[PDB]
């Protein structure tokens, strides 16, 4: 199993810019004030691979609120780049649910709302850290396949489903993001 | 950046024995029912490598609750093994906090509770796939450090802070677990 390397620009601090997370000048917040402008994130070409997935995960969440959480999964990449703002525009990729969902099995919606808010939720939520600074993990997968066979809303238990025994290689990358509000 | 081969006995299916979570034998739960009895997990040895780290996940469990659950969190590991029953009774390595926890940020109980609940939580905690069987995933680190600087109760998120720069290899293995019911 080899590895690659992944980029995503932030300043001499290692820090992403306030506008991929909660302190995003609010023209860069969605209707409810929630961070959903993705940044460009990119990699190493790895030959042998047809499609890229990638899983954006806070580690430093679990400290917070019991558990890691998710901010972004998205499979059906065709290239070694997702481009600035590729959750709202890019329509060739397809998306996960991420942890602000309430549609997970055991909430208390019923099985439309629950569907409903987890297409609601299959985006890019960005960093929005209360206790202070935290690191994101980055995580892409090579695969040695073009599509998988995921259709909105999936979890990222369901990435990991259709993209095992198919990952050739795995690229990681950290960044930062400073504590919200 | 290199990888490295980890092992874990499973079935010729591939599945991981009951005794390991909790559909387990009564004799291999704590009193109060849980699976605490930790499997046997080994590794090729890394060039250079001062000391291992380990963190076993369960994203399966995103799609039940919302977000992955963190099972096992371990660090200074010396050798390229954890033996058997080594949650309870190795004492060179240190433990962070499961997902079983009530004392993250934000819990509603009060400061010296959680403190309690971080503490009697920074143990293996089984499979206990409630929704079908899910695949668990343990993740090795190879450190060029001896030792890390963690004192329980940490978390996930400090068992990084720790690693970080010292990563000189990076281990993957999945396995499955049979789901639980009553």
């Amino acid at each position: 199993m080899k590895t690659f390397e992944v980029m995503i620009q932030t300043d001499s601090k290692g820090y992403l810019d306030a506008k991929f997370g909660g302190n995003a000048p609010k023209a860069f917040l969605n209707s409810n004030g929630l961070p959903t402008y993705s940044p460009k994130i990119s990699w190493q070409k790895v030959e042998g691979a047809q499609s890229y997935a990638l899983e954006l995960i806070d580690h430093d969440a679990q400290k917070v609120c019991g558990m890691p959480f998710v901010h972004w999964v998205v499979g059906n990449i065709a290239h070694n780049v997702l481009e600035e703002n590729a959750s709202m525009m890019d329509k060739r990729i397809v998306q996960g649910v991420n942890s602000l969902t309430q549609g997970f099995i055991r909430s208390p919606l019923n099985e439309s709302e629950k569907q409903r808010s987890n297409l609601n939720n299959s985006v890019y939520i960005g960093p929005m850290p209360p206790n202070g600074d935290h690191h994101y993990l980055i995580q892409v997968y090579a695969l040695d396949i073009p599509k998988l066979a995921l259709k909105a809303p999936f979890f990222l238990g369901d990435l990991h489903d259709k993209m095992r025994n198919h990952i050739i290689a795995i690229g990681r990358k950290e960044f930062l993001y400073k504590q919200f509000v």
